[PDB]
């Protein structure tokens, strides 16, 4: 749901 690292729900995050 963030966006930095991997990638979330629905972001390129995830922390």
């Amino acid at each position: 749901l963030v966006v930095a690292v991997q990638a979330d729900w629905n972001a390129p995050g995830w922390f």
